[PDB]
């Protein structure tokens, strides 16, 4: 029994953390195989961040111009390019830490776990859902640019995240390892706005759940609604849309608890219209969001 | 900026993580170079439980009637010894990814990583409160005890606590590195009472610290106290009292926030007696305990 926000084991990421440096600015790399990926904006100094042209940059740099650290040990560069809004320095050793991986591109609403890393070396994880409007709520400090998400299937580690800003407003923002930013943002030095963000609905089910399943029932009600009237309450709430997609996600936690989703619902209807009334779920005050169906099951089982 | 629960990495923690079995019972070990640690109850049964006599189930077991694996490693195991609540089981081989470490009983109102496992695997990491009244509120199920508990200091781990046994309650309870449980609890399937448990007051404070660095200040308010007048405010609501040794750890985040420490108690008064407003604190609706001043200060500056 007990719930709780829990990361992956970081191991398998912690061997594949470099520290890299060009010039002054000195950031984290992720070592996989013989390639190291890294934030762009590494290559840029205190005058350029406002409006940089990445292009004409990383011109003026050779493949000497960046130092991989590993430890002590210093790596050499072999070739440097650039994929999008991620460096790729590459080695001439393959990085013999090297685990079983794959590159994903998460969803909104999806969760993984973060390897919080300063000058080359792992500091903490924790566990960060993407947000609908393709922010994380993190915990950065500078120096924490190249630090990685991730999630693990058995042994293959899938990295879904790389860090790359803190907004003005103190969100932080990043991009996928082939440098897509998640939503708007850029790599810029400039006042971006994140969109209107959204509670997501099945995470709070899946927590409701997960609240069952620990001995927490009280919210559980004699009334009960339809999907459609649901959403009704949901949109006034900042809720996100639920779907039958996400009805069906949620089948094995409903029957598990012999608990309905659409029973689930009410009572999360009831909860978003009445409030808590000053009484906690799982040790919170608040409706938590950033565990999905998956993480429930998989903590729970 | 942000503030969060965060572990260690677990990297070092992962690498000692043995199953172990003996009859019909698996559960974790924890493999430090030629010797597994592990609670002693893997040599009970279903039915042992209720009061087992260790020493006598103990004399019933040789060396070949516990399996210990490492991934797909056996390990031969060459000696077995009871220490307090641990089985300490010698094998023939030193862990060669045994890292820097040490064993150490860690105070109520410290915190610490909990690596919980499986089977001698690996499958999660967070971070734990030990409770004033030496319970901790973690997430373990059948097959978590041997899970370990521990600390990073550079290269060096602190392994603190090993996973022992849930409470009728719910909650957890365990031992130190040597065997000994935190607070009163046994090891057997009794009913058994964890005391009155008090808010670690140090640790609200200091995330109070924590908020004001990453701009919440809704809060602070233009009064202060006494630490005997906070204290009478801190026994009515089953705090623990704070002393100048606390307000002393609270030094450094005083001094960078420029809040003094009897200041930031008036403010932790004023929201005690009238609560929060519907108002959140680093995107918390309630006060929070499970962060001590080192936690604070590793993660706001570091
Ligand atoms: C990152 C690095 O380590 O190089 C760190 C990150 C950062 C800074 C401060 C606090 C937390 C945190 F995560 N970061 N945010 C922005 C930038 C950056 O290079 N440029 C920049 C500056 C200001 C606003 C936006 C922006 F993109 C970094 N660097
Ligand atoms: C632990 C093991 O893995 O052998 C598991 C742990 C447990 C059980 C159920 C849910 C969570 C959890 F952490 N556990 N609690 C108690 C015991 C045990 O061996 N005996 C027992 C049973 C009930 C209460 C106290 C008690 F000592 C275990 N074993």
């Amino acid at each position: 029994s007990g719930f709780r926000k829990m990361a992956f084991p970081s191991g398998k990421v912690e061997g594949c953390m470099v520290q890299v440096t060009c010039g002054t600015t000195t950031l984290n790399g992720l070592w996989l195989d013989d390639v190291v990926y890294c934030p762009r904006h590494v290559i840029c100094t205190s005058e350029d961040m406002l409006n940089p042209n990445y292009e004409d940059l990383l011109i003026r740099k050779s493949n000497h111009n960046f130092l991989v650290q590993a430890g002590n040990v210093q790596l050499r560069v072999i070739g440097h390019s650039m994929q999008n809004c991620v460096l790729k320095l590459k080695v001439d050793t393959a990085n013999p830490k090297t685990p079983k991986y794959k590159f994903v591109r998460i969803q909104p609403g999806q969760t993984f776990s973060v390897l919080a890393c300063y000058n080359g070396s792992p500091s903490g994880v924790y566990q960060c859902a993407m947000r609908p409007n393709f922010t994380i709520k993190g915990s950065f400090l500078n120096g924490s640019c190249g630090s990685v998400g991730f999630n693990i299937d058995y042994d293959c580690v899938s990295f879904c995240y790389m860090h790359h800003m803190e907004l003005p407003t103190g969100v932080h923002a990043g991009t996928d390892l082939e440098g897509n930013f998640y939503g708007p943002f850029v790599d810029r030095q400039t006042a971006q706005a994140a969109g209107t963000d959204t509670t997501i609905t099945v995470n709070v089910l899946a927590w409701l759940y997960a609240a069952v399943i620990n001995g927490d029932r009280w919210f559980l009600n004699r009334f009960t609604t339809t999907l459609n009237d649901f959403n009704l309450v949901a949109m006034k709430y900042n809720y996100e849309p639920l779907t039958q997609d996400h009805v069906d996600i949620l089948g094995p936690l409903s029957a598990q608890t012999g608990i309905a989703v659409l029973d689930m619902c009410a009572s999360l209807k009831e909860l978003l219209q009445n409030g808590m009334n000053g009484r906690t779920i799982l040790g919170s005050a608040l409706l938590e969001d950033e565990f999905t169906p998956f993480d429930v099951v998989r903590q729970c089982s």
